Protein backbone atom coordinates (compact mmCIF):
# COMPACT_ATOMS: atom_id res chain seq x y z
CA UNK A 1 0.00 0.00 0.00
CA UNK A 2 2.89 2.40 0.10
CA UNK A 3 3.85 1.24 -3.51
CA UNK A 4 -0.08 1.58 -4.36
CA UNK A 5 -0.65 5.18 -2.92
CA UNK A 6 2.72 6.30 -4.50
CA UNK A 7 1.60 5.05 -8.03
CA UNK A 8 -1.31 7.01 -7.52
CA UNK A 9 1.09 10.18 -7.07
CA UNK A 10 2.74 9.57 -9.86
CA UNK A 11 -0.23 8.78 -12.01
CA UNK A 12 -1.79 11.82 -10.86
CA UNK A 13 1.12 13.70 -11.32
CA UNK A 14 1.16 12.42 -15.74
CA UNK A 15 -2.69 13.67 -15.70
CA UNK A 16 -1.83 17.23 -14.36
CA UNK A 17 0.81 17.41 -16.93
CA UNK A 18 -1.19 16.47 -19.26
CA UNK A 19 -4.08 18.58 -18.76
CA UNK A 20 -1.32 21.53 -18.06
CA UNK A 21 -0.38 21.04 -21.82
CA UNK A 22 -3.81 20.83 -22.69
CA UNK A 23 -4.65 24.23 -20.95
CA UNK A 24 -1.28 25.90 -22.72
CA UNK A 25 -2.99 24.71 -26.48
CA UNK A 26 -5.72 26.35 -25.78
CA UNK A 27 -4.46 29.76 -24.20
CA UNK A 28 -2.47 29.95 -27.35
CA UNK A 29 -5.30 29.37 -29.78
CA UNK A 30 -7.41 32.29 -27.54
CA UNK A 31 -4.14 34.46 -27.38
CA UNK B 1 4.48 8.80 5.03
CA UNK B 2 1.61 6.72 4.61
CA UNK B 3 -0.89 10.31 5.50
CA UNK B 4 2.01 12.33 3.61
CA UNK B 5 1.30 10.40 0.45
CA UNK B 6 -2.54 10.23 1.52
CA UNK B 7 -2.29 14.16 1.54
CA UNK B 8 -0.34 14.52 -1.80
CA UNK B 9 -2.93 12.15 -3.79
CA UNK B 10 -5.89 14.39 -2.41
CA UNK B 11 -3.65 17.58 -3.15
CA UNK B 12 -2.91 16.32 -6.68
CA UNK B 13 -6.41 15.25 -7.53
CA UNK B 14 -7.42 19.01 -6.42
CA UNK B 15 -4.87 20.75 -8.74
CA UNK B 16 -6.74 18.45 -11.60
CA UNK B 17 -10.66 19.25 -10.91
CA UNK B 18 -9.32 22.51 -10.89
CA UNK B 19 -7.21 22.34 -14.38
CA UNK B 20 -10.37 20.16 -15.42
CA UNK B 21 -12.49 23.01 -15.16
CA UNK B 22 -10.07 25.33 -16.50
CA UNK B 23 -10.09 23.14 -19.76
CA UNK B 24 -14.26 22.81 -19.94
CA UNK B 25 -14.26 27.42 -19.42
CA UNK B 26 -11.76 27.10 -22.85
CA UNK B 27 -13.39 24.60 -24.73
CA UNK B 28 -16.69 26.26 -23.89
CA UNK B 29 -15.26 29.64 -25.41
CA UNK B 30 -13.66 28.01 -28.71
CA UNK B 31 -16.62 25.51 -29.42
Amino acid sequence: RMKQLEDKVEELLSKNYNLENEVARLKKLVG
